[PDB]
């Protein structure tokens, strides 16, 4: 089997992407944030504290003839940005772009943190990291991909995120029309539960490529590109007036600037992030200070190839017995 679904930016900055997901019988369609940096499929629901729901579409398990309470199971998750959610668990039928999994753990939120409430466009998350990170207790649950894998034509999914435009998540096949040139595959460590890999270096603008190993994660659920402070300083030094602002929380730059591109290595291949992808606009409405899309990972404890990087590529998440990641230009 295969599946194919369009993923759409939630706003004009590509802060996140939402993908429609069918849950239950009859189908209830919720718009979920596909997150290769976590492993829980959780939703706003009829069980979510009412004051914490503000515009989201909710899953109502009592209206699904295929929903079953997973007795005794609870979940609780905290994300790198300080947001969180928790609740109980149902199993139900879940379909993405025509690909159906029966008995998928659907984690129903009883509580969500303010950042989730405040984002009316995101009805929940669909985790696509390794199932070892799943938070359900006392019986850990599998991701949608893990459950689908054996049925897929090939044990892969691909992320093709758009810049200020829709893109695509495919399951079970590689669309050879969706990228240019060849796909370069690189090794993955699953030791921390992430799609963790090592970039071979970087360049800033038309500058020379610096060969240096950068361990990090391919994370569709993180907006920005978080890299070592040395790398990030080298980038922003090429933008007149750019500076790190402790008050704002990262590098800012004059909105009048033209940003250089940023290249990252994948083996001997190179992915070029155009400068415009690195612009996250005014820090506050009407400001002439703009927020940068490349930020330091210092104090995160891990480098993160988030949407800024991934949307410059066609990305293969290969869930074969030995997982790998592939990147192509597009």
């Amino acid at each position: 089997s295969t599946g194919s679904a369009t993923t759409t930016p939630i706003d004009s900055l590509d802060d996140a992407y939402i993908t429609p997901v069918q849950i239950g019988t009859p189908a209830q369609t919720l718009n979920l944030d596909f997150d290769t940096g976590s492993s829980d499929l959780w939703v706003f629901s009829s069980e979510t504290t009412a004051s914490e729901v503000d515009g989201q579409t909710i899953y109502t398990p009592s209206k699904s003839t295929t929903a079953k309470l997973l007795s005794g199971a609870t979940w609780s998750i905290s994300y790198g940005d300080g947001s969180s959610s928790s609740g109980d668990v149902y199993t139900d039928t879940v379909s993405v772009g025509g690909l159906t999994v029966t008995g998928q753990a659907v984690e129903s939120a009883k509580k969500v943190s303010s950042s989730f409430t405040e984002d009316s466009t995101i009805d929940g998350l669909l985790g696509l990291a390794f199932s070892t990170l799943n938070t359900v207790s006392p019986t850990q649950q599998k991701t949608f991909f893990d459950n689908a894998k054996a049925s897929l034509d090939s044990p892969v999914f691909t992320a093709d995120l758009g810049y200020h435009a829709p893109g695509t998540y495919n399951f079970g096949f590689i669309d050879t029309t969706a990228y240019t040139g060849s796909i370069t595959y690189t090794a993955v460590s699953t030791k921390q539960g992430f799609w963790e890999w090592t970039s071979t270096g970087y360049a800033v603008g038309s500058g020379t490529f610096k060969s240096t190993s950068i361990d990090g994660i391919a994370d569709t659920g993180t907006t920005l590109l978080y890299l070592p402070a040395t790398v990030v300083s080298a980038y922003w030094a090429q933008v007149s007036g750019a500076k790190s602002s402790s008050s704002v929380g990262g590098y800012v730059f004059p909105c009048s600037a033209t940003l250089p591109s940023f290249t990252f290595g994948v083996g001997s291949a190179r992915i070029v992030i155009p400068g415009d992808y690195i612009d996250f606009g005014p820090i506050s409405t009407g400001s002439s200070s703009c927020f940068g899309g490349i930020q330091s990972s210092a104090g995160i404890g891990i480098n993160i190839f988030g949407d800024v990087a991934l949307k410059a590529a066609f990305v293969v998440f290969n869930g074969a017995t030995t997982p790998t990641l592939g990147f192509a230009s597009k």
